[PDB]
């Protein structure tokens, strides 16, 4: 759907990347080079992610567990495991 500066400054559903074109996506062409806001890039030092730290994005193939930090694989990005980016 429509986000950011393009877009009418929304934030995207399940925290997906919005592209510098206005729309949420979860691949390079969003997240990436042509990426706004909620980028790869933007990934905390300290890995943490979710409502305590204001839902930042988690880098490259990594998603943001239930339990409060970004990292890769099923104990990540698995269903009851993942909370957003899964």
């Amino acid at each position: 759907q429509r986000c950011g500066s393009q877009g009418g400054g929304s934030t995207c559903p399940g925290l997906r990347c919005c592209s510098i074109w206005g729309w949420c996506g979860d691949s390079e062409p969003y997240c990436g080079r042509t990426c706004e806001n909620k980028c790869w890039s933007g990934e905390r030092s300290d890995h943490r992610c979710g409502a305590a730290v204001g839902n930042p994005p988690c880098g490259q193939d990594r998603c943001c567990s239930v339990h409060g930090w970004c990292g890769g694989g099923n104990d990540y990005c698995s269903g009851g495991n993942c909370q957003y980016r899964c």
